[PDB]
Formats: structure tokens, sequence, C-alpha cells
């Protein structure tokens, strides 16, 4: 069952904040040779700064965003897989200026793009579990799991949720292994041996507006939870129900994917990812996505929808904190745009985020 089949033609249900949810949100560094329309108020910022960190520590409890995820490009790509820590071990750092109760946590977004996998090249194809050996790259993949439950034995600030280190993985869908449970049980299993039975929660990736069990052989047995990539990437073109009614559509599309993935047959958890808005046309001109401008009212209605669909982890993701790039950012803007003249959201949407998924 797809969006257009899964859309309930009547008002969204009200859903309370009863409970605090738990809130992550990608992290990012932005080109900013961009022309967007109002700036940070932490100013510019590269991979290499540590300036802006404090900011957005700030920044982030007044979101009440618990952890940010930040990129982690595979260990076959050396310099990459490199620089993805030092990152993340300079946030780490700037921990270190915050008590308890203000730290937010970190954890991993997963590229596995440099092994080369695809369909035909499965992560798994030269692996014989009988002979003892394993697919050049599965070694490789797993030893990324390895450099990241070890960074989390180690700090208390890579964040767990039930004591079990969360993981995220891009592009999950496409993570092709002739036997995804079994590549994944061999990686925790690997894990549970070197770091005295340290478990993960890997959530999985999918590709927006599409049906929740497309990929059940990618994920039943391999994963904990699922999520899509936003629903606020869209053609604009042929997607006027979609653009028209889309609160209504993720409503529809999320609570659907919690109930059937929360089927004793799959067994997982689903994490709804939201967006504020996007802009696919600040990185190409030419990218027909539609422009989903900053909507107050929308994105409350986005967030009530994901607090439709939250199930046990009790857990929503956020496309984006700064990932300015592609529009979805919620960071603190200056007061006013580019222009000089226009008001600029500011802090208007840290605010909002906290409204939506913290008890007050
Ligand atoms: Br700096
Ligand atoms: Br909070
Ligand atoms: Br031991
Ligand atoms: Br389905
Ligand atoms: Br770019």
């Amino acid at each position: 069952f797809g969006p257009e089949d899964t859309f309930l033609g009547s008002p969204i249900p009200i859903f309370e904040v009863n409970e605090d949810y738990n809130v992550g949100a990608f992290y990012k560094f932005p080109n900013w040779n961009l022309n967007y329309n109002e700036m940070p108020v932490s100013g510019t910022y590269t991979a290499a700064n540590t300036d802006q960190f404090p900011t957005h520590i700030r920044q982030a409890n007044k979101a009440g965003i618990n952890f940010f995820l930040f990129d982690l490009v595979s260990s076959q790509n050396a310099g990459g897989h490199s620089s993805s820590f030092d990152i993340v071990a300079r946030y780490n750092n700037e921990l270190a200026g915050f008590t308890p109760d203000s730290i937010v946590k970190y954890a991993f977004n997963y590229n596995y793009g440099p092994l080369g996998i695809n369909n035909n090249n499965p992560v798994d194809s030269t692996t014989d579990e009988t002979t003892n050996t394993l697919d050049p790259k599965e070694i490789v993949f797993q030893q990324d799991f390895l450099n990241i439950a070890d960074l989390a034995e180690n700090n208390t600030n890579y964040y767990r949720l039930d004591g079990k280190p969360v993981v995220y993985i891009l592009n999950a869908q496409n993570l092709a292994a002739n036997d995804s449970p079994a590549v994944f049980n061999r990686m925790r299993q690997a894990v549970r041996d070197a770091y005295n039975g340290m478990e993960l929660y890997i959530i999985g990736m999918q590709p927006q507006w599409q049906p929740p069990l497309r990929y059940d052989f990618r994920f039943v047995g391999a994963v904990d939870a699922v999520t899509h990539n936003t629903y606020m990437q869209l053609n604009e073109n042929n997607s006027y129900e979609r653009i028209l009614y889309f609160d209504k559509m993720v409503y529809g599309a999320w609570s659907y994917s919690q109930e059937a993935l929360g089927r004793s047959e799959f067994n997982l958890e689903y994490i709804p990812t939201i967006s504020p808005s996007s802009n696919y046309k600040l990185q190409n001109p030419n990218n027909q996505n539609y422009i989903f401008e900053k909507n107050e009212k929308l994105f409350r209605s986005v967030c009530n929808a994901a607090r439709g669909a939250v199930g046990e982890s009790k857990m929503v993701l956020l496309e984006s904190f700064n990932n300015w790039n592609i529009g979805t950012q919620i960071e603190e803007s200056n007061e006013l745009k580019v222009d000089g003249v226009t008001p600029a959201y500011g802090d208007q949407y840290l605010k909002i985020l906290k409204e939506e998924f913290k008890v007050a």
C-alpha cells in the first residue's frame, strides 16, 4: 500500500504531547556559496571549526534536540572516515563546557557508498561462513561498525537508546546483500564479541513516498527500525494531490508504516523523519523538486502527524538542524533576510520543535 492508497480523506486526529520524545537531528556542513535568503546567526563555519559548536548546543537545547547525527564515511575512503571522527571528537570536546542536563549527544549517519555495493555486487558476495571466509567488502563493513562501537564503548556522549548505541544507515534499502539478516547478525556478533556484549540500535533509511514493506528483505531481521527520507522531497510535476494535502498524506503514510512494520511477521520500529521546509533548487536550479517554504501552521501539523506514527522508541528524526544546502534547516537565522528588511524565521523553528516534542 503506497501514498494514494493510505491517505484517509478526513481530519488528522490531535495527538497530545504527554511524554518527552527522543529527537535526533541531522548535522551538516553547508556550502556557504549558495544563494540563501537568510543566514545563520552563528555565521559561516566549516568542518574544521569549533566555535559554532557551543552555539549549536545551545540552539539544540532550545529546540529539545536530544542528539545530532553526524556523517560517517566508510573506512574504504580512509581520509573521509578519519575526518568523520575528527569532527565528532571536536564536537565531543565542546560538550565538556556543558552540564549533564545540557549535553546534546551524538551518533553516526553511516554512508557505505565507498564500498561500491549495488544489486550486482552484494556486500556478502563471496562470503562463506562454513570456510570461515568473508567478502572483502563485508570485512570493511564490519570494521566500520567496530570503529563505531569503539567510540561508543569509550564515550558516554555517544547516544544510546535503552543502552544501545544508535546507528543510522543512509540508503539502507540499497545495501545489497544475498542475506541481509546473516550479514547484520555477523556484524552484531563481531561487535558483541569485541565490546562486552554491546548491542546496537540500527535505523535503516528508505526513499520517501514509498511503501513501508517494499524493502522487507533488506530490513527484517537486519535493522531495528526503519524511517523514510523526508517526504518534502517531491517532484513539482504530477504531485498535485500530494502537495495540496501534504499533512494528510504524511499522516496516512507514517501511521500506516508504524502499524505495518510493527506486525509480528516483520517486528520493526518505524521512526518518522520530519522537515520544516525544503529547497532542492539551491544546489542546482534545474532540480525539479518542489520548494516547501517554511510555514508554521503546516510544520506543526507535520509534527502532529509524526506524533501519530511514533512507537516504542519514542523517536522522531529531524531533517534537519543545519542542512542548509537543501533548505531543511532549523538553525537560528539572523532576524532579517539577506535583503536587510524582510523578517526571517530566526529562532522560531527551534521553539516550535520544543513545543511539539517536549512536555510543558
Ligand atoms: Br573555530
Ligand atoms: Br528538553
Ligand atoms: Br573482559
Ligand atoms: Br506496504
Ligand atoms: Br553544493
